């Protein structure tokens, strides 16, 4: 019976105990994973879930000058680990650390504990290290060129790139729109042979500059801005401006001869990965046009420069991105994933190009590709077969028959192990935090690691609503589905106040049978009856439930939110004078977009972080779905927050943090004085020196407390 | 009856009848005014107050290009006009202008109108144009440097100086925060000769920059940033930082040679003037040290370069800007305002530098000096002495015979004629908005232009809250000055809410015996008494009074309002728990510290545009009262609203222009995030390209009506 308290929700005191950077071991027998220390690393069997043995220890290592360490990877043969420390983010996926080399050998004690530990370098920290096939060789980026470290030659550190430069050229890491939507950082990478290099230099010398100020702040202060005001500045094409300078180029380990692949690419293309394949004299270069609707794979030889077109597959709409890390090499085959047929399904390639057959089919979507086993033939994956709200494992035989892996509906996300022999499976649904399994390739359960009981007891005391799954029919007869939350003390008596939360971005999906507890779920203890509905747009229902909008999005994901609050205001038990909306990055410009679609249905929102203009936003996401705003003005027009705002409605809250460099504070700068000119009242809260993820200190505890209030008092 | 509508105060609809460019004419017994339309300029008598004639107008000149002209100014001789067109603000007190000029001679039917129009340059717009005594030269400021046009030489334009550069070195014209602080925009003068140019060149090459965003905004859009946004940059030295390097320089107008001033100043001290006297051989250069509390009045020789010191006056506190207009200089003589006896009173020195007498003595502040008649050796000057609420025209005879010259009681602003025999009179009380009368210089009304009749007939329709006076003892036995307004439908019976206003800065006074009707007022008719009281520290009550606040500000101002409220909370009419406050620029900063002085007394209030930190202000202001934060730490300290922002109570709403350039919004952005990590709940409303004034297009009424709705809902 005791109320939920905002701030266990948001220092994260219920979060679910699980297991952090397993890796499957080259032998297909084992894993590893870290401590909850953050000082050891744990060897594990597959089989049994037994201990084998500590491999790594802080205060059992000679030499090791690091207290704790972030996370941890295997060198390919299974004798080294390459060990990171004092991890420092840079964008989403971008980060420095300084890594160590420490040798897995037995001592005379027959123990891995008691080894020397090697600082990887002896320069400055480093990025996206990489091992060679041999694990002989260590690849690394710092200020933008590559390093080689040659461990058979004393940990030899030679120079690959000389022409790397700050906001200019960048050899073996993407630049900041390339990172953030083809959802990588690394395009640096190894030969099957071990003799060649190949990576994606980036030339933004001509991109845009981007600049917004930084103050000194607090957690962290900036000290020495606490007089005088600094800056950051990067490059950051807006939609239509000129992206990157592309190109593909080979350096020979033995040799030292740089070469350029001869890439038939257009001048305004894409190369959103390479990948080395099992073919040492062959690497895959994938390829995309500014349009992003087809998608070239290439095979290029590193010696000869010459490069083969293996594959096109084309979309009238635009490929995703997720395509790209599903394609993996064999020694005669490749994996690929593609929505040729309006559903993402798995596709199985001869390493000529030549397709050998659609492995799955159905109205349903995969999700990912998890493996091939060559014993029997047969393929491993994720989908949503059961329903869009659910993943399960599945395997699907030579033949064609399928099994589904899963024990239990809900969420079940597997890690593999290289041999395909076992998986670990992190399991939720709605009523299940988190439950870890050990489990064999036809789905039985081995061992259980972890339960989460000591949590579902501490919950126990607690009054916490529930969700419950719902759909309903939008006037023109689309089936919409959504998820429900009342307060534990619910009346069908008692009318109600609304809250729907809701992200409604492309191929996006909120509607999902997996746990947690929210802010939502805050304000459903409160007296909410809190909701959120996945319009159309959303993902996992097909290529044409997702892109509907495209060239003009947010429009149709505002009716479907308008018509979820008109369906909510006709329950008995909701009052629909009080129903409010909110959401964050494009929940955030779709909380503007429905508060002005035109029916005056909400009484009150809040937009973080909202786009407000798609022309202030990047180039890859934007152009995916609209194109340029030269080619598609009148789109760009229609979906835009300014265009519709006289029609705004409610009261409305905007929220985002200053130094935002993935939706620049720009965009509600400029939203704001728009609504001052047309004299529409609303509130602000900015936050000083914060980006995307609003974080810092107090900083969510402080947010999430405003945005109570600011329904509190408008709801 | 019918309710005043806050729409009506912010356009300006009851803003009295008045009389705009009012210039005295050299004979002693006509002045000039514009025309409302401004197309016209008109003569006038003062001893009849009849139209004389039309001197100007735009569609009755020839080569006249501009519909509408904004300023003008006379030939000292009376036969010439500049006329100011396109005017463009720079900072407070500068502008561009487009000048014209346009000569003042008969035609054959004996009127000036038809004469032709002359652009005073080819060139581009200019700034601080001012005739020679003779009326034969204008020089002017243009891309910080001085030019010269001889009319009588076919408006021979000559460059001055060539050495000007943004933001490096100014000719002429002060820097920012010369510009602001010491309250002028001029520093180029001709001697009574007509031989020589005198002026103050700023070096601010190493004064810091400061940068802020412009984005496109709205009223105006700037265009050019519709993408991407730009940024504004200046010089403005924070407190402690280099203020710029000056020097006197003149230049011989025959001869063309430019020489420098001797002039024993120290390294960081100031030159807040120059000014020629009635000597042509005598420039006076006024300058201060740092600590501004040693005026040194210098006689500099322009041709020798020899400078004299013809008097010192010193303070244990600082020397007040004020005191340098009223420096006039006569044949044998010259005005000096001082505070040294503890009041601002009138001295009367030889051009020796030697005082013949102090001419006002007693316990009341001279406001303003007028001038000086020697027909009869009489003074005229502006001063408080009926009550620190109220300012009356007085005159003081040879012999030292006083007499008030002022009808009324509360507010009187003259603009005496060139012979002191006939003066303007510009009237307020409490009830009387305007009123306009032509007085000789024994008090008489000549005649009453302007009665404000219409205003008050318009006014009478509506119910109107009424301002009262009143004081009341602090728990020290201090007297403070408030007024009180309550709504027309007052009742003792009934309990209200309060909302205090005040402006609190050094030397400030908002408790006056003046006409207006404002948002307090707006305020007042929706139900609640609004107040304010002048704290310690403000002006009119002699320097103890003003200057307790010395080297640590704003802490006493906030006990004073604490005490207001605390008074105010012993009223049977008044709900304590209901009282807010607030205040704009040091208004707003003061409202911070007075919601955390640690009594809990506010339930809400809103800063707009405050300084948070003085280390974020401008050197000239804060060191004035605090010194630099080197020799001051502790100060800096305890004045800072960040070092008690734990006590803060009360909703709080934060207002700001984003484009401040005198208080920065780094004092906004840094404030709330010291807020936010201490867990205070504030509400935040910034202003997109908006400046110190918060204006544009639909701004201010979009502001009001954000403050109203915010107390509304808190109060
Ligand atoms: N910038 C977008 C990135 C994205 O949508 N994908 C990149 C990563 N990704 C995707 N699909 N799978 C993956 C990943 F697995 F690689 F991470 C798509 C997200 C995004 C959308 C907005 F409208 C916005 F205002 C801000 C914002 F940050
Ligand atoms: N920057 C200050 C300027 C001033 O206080 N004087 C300059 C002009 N002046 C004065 N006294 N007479 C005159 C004038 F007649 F010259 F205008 C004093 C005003 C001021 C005080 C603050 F705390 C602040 F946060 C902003 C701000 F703009």
């Amino acid at each position: 019976q005791k109320a939920l308290d905002l701030k266990d929700i948001t220092s994260g005191r219920f979060r679910p105990e699980n297991i952090q950077g397993v890796i499957p071991m080259p032998d297909g027998e084992h894993y590893t994973q870290m401590s909850a220390d953050g000082t050891q690393i744990i060897k594990y069997s597959f089989r049994t879930g037994e201990k084998v043995e500590v491999i790594f220890d802080v205060n059992q290592a000679r030499e090791c000058d690091f207290k704790n360490f972030d996370s941890y990877q295997f060198s390919p043969d299974g004798d080294k680990l390459l060990i990171a420390t004092r991890t420092t983010p840079i964008y989403r996926h971008s980060y420095t650390a300084v890594h160590y080399i420490y040798p897995l050998k037995r001592n005379d004690k027959g123990v891995t504990t008691n080894n020397i530990i090697e600082r990887l370098s002896d320069g400055g920290p480093q990025q996206v290290p990489v091992f060679s096939p041999d694990g002989t060789m260590i690849a690394f980026v710092r200020d933008n060129n590559i390093f080689l470290v040659k461990l058979l030659y004393g940990n030899s550190e030679s120079q690959v790139t000389e022409d790397g430069k700050q906001n200019s050229v960048l050899n073996g890491i993407p630049d900041w729109v390339y990172e953030e939507e083809f959802g990588f950082n690394r395009a640096l990478e190894f030969s099957a042979d071990n003799t060649m290099i190949a990576f994606i230099r980036f030339d933004e010398s001509e991109v845009p500059s981007y600049s917004f100020p930084m103050f000194a702040g607090e957690a962290p202060q900036i000290t020495p801005l606490k007089d005088y005001p600094g800056e950051y500045t990067y490059k950051y094409p807006k939609a239509g401006y000129p992206n990157s300078k592309v190109e593909v180029r080979t350096y020979d380990i033995k040799s030292h001869v740089t070469r350029t692949m001869k890439l038939p690419i257009d001048a305004d293309g894409y190369i959103p990965r390479i990948r080395f394949t099992k073919d040492a004299s062959k690497l895959a270069v994938m390829t995309l046009n500014r349009h992003q609707d087809r998608f070239d794979l290439y095979f290029a030889d590193p010696r000869s420069t010459l490069c083969k077109l293996v594959l096109r597959d084309e979309s009238p709409y635009y490929i995703k991105e997720n395509v790209f890390d599903n394609i993996k090499f064999y020694p005669e085959t490749f994996s690929l994933l593609s929505e040729r047929d309006g559903f993402s399904h798995l596709y199985w390639y001869s390493m000529g190009g030549n397709l050998i057959k659609k492995v799955t089919n159905g109205k349903y979507e995969v999700k990912d590709f998890l493996g091939y086993d060559e014993a029997d033939g047969s393929f491993y994956y994720t989908s949503n077969e059961e329903s869009p709200l659910r993943k399960a494992v599945y395997k699907i035989d030579k033949k064609g028959k399928k099994l589904k892996l899963s024990q239990r509906e809900g969420t079940n996300t597997p890690l593999f192990s290289q041999s395909m022999k076992y998986y670990m499976n992190k399991f939720s649904n709605l009523d299940t935090p988190m439950l870890v399994t050990l489990n064999d390739n036809t789905g039985k359960t081995l061992k259980t690691l972890i339960n989460n009981d000591q949590l579902k007891q501490t919950l126990s005391g607690y009054a916490i609503p529930q969700k419950e799954f719902f759909t309903f029919q939008t006037t023109d007869g689309v089936t919409l589905n959504g998820w429900m939350m009342k307060p534990a003390n619910f009346s069908t008596s008692k009318k109600y106040p609304v809250l729907m939360y809701q992200y409604s971005g492309p191929g996006s999906q909120q509607v999902l049978d997996t746990w947690g507890i929210s802010w939502e779920t805050y304000m459903a203890s409160l007296g909410y009856i809190v909701v959120c509905v996945d319009g159309r747009g959303t993902g996992g229902r097909g290529e044409a439930f997702e892109k509907c909008t495209y060239l003009k999005i947010g429009v149709k994901e505002a009716k479907d939110q308008v018509e979820t609050a008109l369906y909510l205001g006709k329950q008995p038990y909701v009052d629909k004078d009080r129903i409010g909306i909110w959401g964050w990055s494009y929940g955030g410009y779709m909380t503007l977009m429905s508060m002005s679609e035109g029916t005056p249905v909400f009484k009150a929102g809040v937009a973080v972080a909202a786009p407000t203009d798609w022309r202030f936003y990047d180039t890859i996401y934007t152009e995916r779905f609209m194109r340029t705003p030269k080619e598609n003005a009148e789109g760009y027009k229609e979906s835009s927050a300014f265009t519709r705002a006289d029609k705004l409605h409610g009261n409305l809250l905007l929220v985002h943090g200053m130094a935002d460099d993935n939706v620049h504070f720009q965009n509600c700068a400029e939203y704001a004085e728009h609504l001052v000119q047309l004299g529409k009242q609303f509130d602000m809260q900015v936050y000083t020196n914060r980006n995307h993820g609003i974080y810092g200190g107090n900083t969510r505890q402080h947010l999430y407390t405003r945005l109570t209030n600011f329904f509190l008092n408008n709801l």
